[PDB]
């Protein structure tokens, strides 16, 4: 075929019922994730090719960066609750990997303050039980697929993207092949 299990994707032996349609996992400590966000805009280009009516979900993971990794998962929960993903994603990546000015939860918070979220509003979210269940959701979804690496994308809880099996000579061609694969898997 032109899309083969084991080449542009793999199949989960243990499929995940009720999973989000398109589920992406990342870490702000993850170097390919930085690329995926900053240089390739994967999430965006996938969105652009997806069928009408399909929702896109993105979760942070704990297994990179120890204590700060978890803080970052709680902060992403805050970002999802407040709807400010698009305002903090870039400065969090650069703060962790580029400038290395994020070293504590307070530094994470600073990114949000500079992005215009109010202290009171951030601290209230940070401490809310809505944010705790959102943290719970992120961990559960990662647990359900035995996730040990990022970036990772799963389609309909049965298929896992395999970017290793696509060509990387051309960044733009890599992205389209990636997105077209998500679309193909989506229609499967």
């Amino acid at each position: 075929a032109q899309y083969e299990d084991g080449k542009q994707y793999t199949t989960l032996e243990k499929p995940v019922a009720g999973a989000p349609q398109v589920l992406e996992f990342f870490s702000f400590f993850c170097p390919h994730c930085y690329q995926f966000e900053e240089v390739l805009h994967i999430s965006d280009n996938v969105k652009k090719k997806l069928p009408e009516g399909v929702k896109m979900t993105k979760y942070h993971v704990n297994f990179m960066g120890g204590d700060l990794g978890k803080d970052l998962t709680q902060a992403w929960a805050v970002a999802m609750a407040l709807g400010v993903e698009d305002k903090v994603t870039v400065p969090l990546f650069e703060g962790v990997q580029k400038t290395q000015t994020i070293r504590s939860a307070s530094d994470i918070r600073d990114v949000f303050i500079n992005a215009g979220i109010k202290g009171e509003e951030y601290d209230a979210a940070w401490n809310s039980f809505v944010v705790k269940s959102l943290v719970a959701q992120q961990e559960k979804a990662a647990a359900d697929v035995q996730l040990r690496g990022v970036p990772a994308m799963f389609v309909n809880g049965k298929y896992q993207l395999n970017p290793q099996g696509m060509d990387t000579s051309n960044m733009d061609v890599f992205v389209q092949q990636y997105a077209d694969t998500v679309k193909y898997l989506s229609e499967k």
